[PDB]
C-alpha cells in the first residue's frame, strides 16, 4: 500500500472532472436557444476534425482493448495470429468512412433510430432500442470489472471502493455536461493512454530476467513461440471471428454520436479515417507487453512459480508485467493509463444509451408535447440510473462477460442488415423487418453460449465437448445466421410488396400500413 499512489490517481480524477465542468460552461451558449435538449444530443453540430478524430479514438481504444490484446498474445495456442481486435477495428472504421456516415450525416439525424422509425415505424424503432441498450450496458459492466480487478492486482486498494468511485467520477460531468464534456475529456484521456503505455516498455524490456524478444518469437524458451499459427482446420472460425470484429463495430450509436455532431460529412470521412489510424497506433505496445510477458523467466522475479498462466491469471497478464517487471512509478503510470482508458469508454456507452431513450422512446412515443425542459430533465435522471445500474451490474455479477459477448454478437447478427436495408435498399417494408428481427433472433439463440453454461440446441457439423461437459461449435453459424436475416428481410420485403400492390390480399388486411 503505497499512498503517493492514491494521492496521484485522486490529483487525476479531480482534474479530469474539473475539465469536463469548465467545457460544461463554456459550451453553454451553443446551438438554438429553444432547442436544448437537441443541444445536449449534437452540440449544434460544429465539432471540428483533430477533436472528432481524437474522440473516435478514446472511445474505441478501452480497458478490454488494451488487456485482451496482450492476454491474446501471451497465451499459447493464440499468438499474434489470434489477436482480431486491432485489424478489425480499423477495416471498420475504414468501411464506416468509405460507405456509411455520409447519408447519415447528409440528413441531419440526431440519434441512429431517426432512419429506422422515419422508414418503419415508432413500434419497429422501440423494438430496435433494446439490443443496443444491452450492448451499450454489458460493455460498460465488463470494463469496469476488469478496471476493478486491475486495481486490486496493482495496489492494494477495496475494489468496490474504486470502481464506485471512478462510475461516480465519470457519470458527474457526464450528468453535468453532455457531448461537449465527454469530447474535451477524451482529448486528455487519449493523450494519457498514449503516454503511460509509451512510457512503460523500456523499463520492461531491460529486466535481467527477460530474454530476446526476437529470438523468442521464432523459438521455444519457456514455452511456445508467441507468433502463433492458423491451422487448416481453424480457418472458418478465424474468418467468423474476423466478420464480427469487421462487419459488427459500424451499426453503433457511440459512432454515430461523433458522426453526426461533425461541421460536415467530408469531416466525418476524415474523422473516421484519422480514428483508424490512431487505434493501429494504440495496438502496438499492448503487443510489446504480452511477448515481454509470454518471453520471461517468472522464477528469477518475484512472482515466483507458477507462471500466470498456471495459476489461471492470464486475464491479468498486463498489470503483473507492470508490477512485476518495472519501478513503481512506472506501475502508476500504466494504472492511469489504464484508467483513463476505461473511462474514455464508459462515459460514451452511458451518453450515448441515454441519448438514444431520452430522444427516441419518451419525447417520440409517449410525450409529444412535453417541453424542452422536462426532456432535459428526463436526460439528467437518465445519465445518473444508467451509470448507477452498470455499476451494479458491475459489482453484483461474475457474468459480466458472457453477457457482454452475447449482446455484441445479437448487435452484429440483428442490427446491421437492417442499417443495410434502410440505407442501400429501397423498396424495404415493415413485414420484411419483422420477419429478419425473428430469424436473426431465433437462430442465435438456437446454438448454445458456454460461457452462460447454456446447451446448444441445433447441433452444426463438428460439435466437441469441453471440460465442463457444454458442447462447443467448429461451424460458422453467426455469419450464417446474419446472411439469413439480410435475406429474410428483403425477400419478405418485396413479397410483401407485390402481394399488396397488386393481388387477392384485400387492402384492410394491412395491419401495418406500409403499402
Ligand atoms: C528457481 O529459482 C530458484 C532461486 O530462487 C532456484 O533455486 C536454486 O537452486 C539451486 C540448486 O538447488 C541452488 O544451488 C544450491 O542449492 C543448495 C540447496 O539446494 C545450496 O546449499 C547451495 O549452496 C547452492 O546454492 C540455489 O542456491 C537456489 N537459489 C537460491 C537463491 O537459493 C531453483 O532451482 C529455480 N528452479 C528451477 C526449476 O530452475
Ligand atoms: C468496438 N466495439 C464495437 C465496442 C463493443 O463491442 C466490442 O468491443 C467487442 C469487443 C470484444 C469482442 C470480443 C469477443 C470475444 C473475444 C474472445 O475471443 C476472447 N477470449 C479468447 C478470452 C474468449 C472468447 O472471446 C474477444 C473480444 C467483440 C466485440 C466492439
Ligand atoms: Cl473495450
Ligand atoms: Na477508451
Ligand atoms: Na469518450
Amino acid at each position: 500500500f503505497h499512498v503517493e499512489g492514491l494521492i496521484a490517481i485522486i490529483v487525476f480524477y479531480l482534474l479530469i472532472l474539473l475539465v469536463g465542468i469548465w467545457a460544461a460552461w463554456r459550451t453553454k451558449n451553443s446551438g438554438s436557444a429553444e432547442e436544448r435538449s437537441e443541444a445536449i444530443i449534437v452540440g449544434g453540430r460544429d465539432i471540428g476534425l483533430l477533436v472528432g478524430g481524437f474522440t473516435m479514438t478514446a472511445t474505441w481504444v478501452g480497458g478490454g482493448y488494451i488487456n485482451g490484446t496482450a492476454e491474446a498474445v501471451y497465451v499459447p495456442g493464440y499468438g499474434l495470429a489470434w489477436a482480431q481486435a486491432p485489424i478489425g477495428y480499423s477495416l471498420s472504421l475504414i468501411l464506416g468512412g468509405l460507405f456509411f456516415a455520409k447519408p447519415m450525416r447528409s440528413k441531419g439525424y440526431v440519434t441512429m433510430l431517426d432512419p429506422f422509425q422515419q422508414i418503419y415505424g415508432k413500434r419497429m424503432g422501440g423494438l430496435l432500442f433494446i439490443p443496443a441498450l444491452m450492448g451499450e450496458m454489458f460493455w460498460a459492466a465488463a470494463i469496469f470489472s476488469a478496471l476493478g480487478a486491475t486495481i486490486s492486482v496493482i495496489i492494494d486498494v477495496d475494489m468496490h471502493i474504486s470502481v464506485i468511485i471512478s462510475a461516480l467520477i465519470a457519470t458527474l460531468y457526464t450528468l453535468v455536461g453532455g457531448l461537449y464534456s465527454v469530447a474535451y475529456t477524451d482529448v486528455v484521456q487519449l493523450f494519457c493512454i498514449f503516454v503511460g503505455l509509451w512510457i512503460s516498455v523500456p523499463f520492461a524490456l531491460s529486466h535481467p530476467a527477460v530474454a530476446d524478444i526476437g529470438f523468442t518469437a521464432v523459438h521455444a524458451k519457456y514455452q511456445k513461440p508467441w507468433l502463433g499459427t492458423v491451422d487448416s482446420s481453424e480457418v472458418y472460425s478465424w474468418l467468423d471471428s474476423f466478420l464480427l470484429l469487421m462487419l459488427g463495430g459500424i451499426p453503433w450509436q457511440a459512432y454515430f454520436q461523433r458522426v453526426l455532431s461533425s461541421s460536415s460529412a467530408t469531416y466525418a470521412q476524415v474523422l473516421s479515417f484519422l480514428a483508424a489510424f490512431g487505434c493501429l497506433v494504440m495496438a502496438i505496445p499492448a503487443i510489446l507487453i504480452g511477448a515481454i510477458g509470454a518471453s520471461t523467466d517468472w522464477n528469477q522475479t518475484a512472482y515466483g512459480l507458477p507462471d500466470p498462466k498456471t495459476t489461471e491469471e492470464a486475464d491479468m497478464i498486463l498489470p503483473i508485467v507492470l508490477q512485476y517487471l518495472c519501478p513503481v512509478y512506472i506501475s502508476f503510470f500504466g494504472l492511469g493509463a489504464v484508467s483513463a482508458a476505461v473511462m474514455s469508454s464508459a462515459d460514451s456507452s452511458i451518453l450515448s444509451a441515454s441519448s438514444m431513450f431520452a430522444r427516441n422512446i419518451y419525447q417520440l412515443s409517449f410525450r409529444q408535447n412535453a417541453s424542452d425542459k422536462e426532456i432535459v430533465w428526463v436526460m439528467r435522471i437518465t445519465v445518473f440510473v444508467f451509470g448507477a445500474s452498470a455499476t451494479a451490474m458491475a459489482l453484483l455479477t461474475k457474468t459480466v462477460y458472457g453477457l457482454w459477448y452475447l449482446s455484441s454478437d445479437l448487435v452484429y447478427i440483428v442490427i446491421f442488415p437492417q442499417l443495410l436495408c434502410v440505407l442501400f435498399v429501397k423498396g424495404t417494408n415493415t413485414y420484411g423487418a419483422v420477419a429478419g428481427y425473428v430469424s436473426g433472433l431465433f437462430l442465435r439463440i438456437t446454438g448454445g453460449e458456454p460461457y452462460l453454461y447454456l446447451q446448444p440446441l441445433i447441433f452444426y457439423p463438428g460439435y466437441y465437448p469441453d471440460d465442463n461437459g457444454i458442447y462447443n461449435q467448429k461451424f460458422p453459424f453467426k455469419t450464417l445466421a446474419m446472411v439469413t436475416s439480410f435475406l429474410t428481410n428483403i425477400c419478405i420485403s418485396y413479397l410483401a410488396k407485390y402481394l399488396f400492390e397488386s393481388g387477392t390480399l384485400p387492402p384492410k388486411l394491412d395491419v401495418f400500413d406500409a403499402v
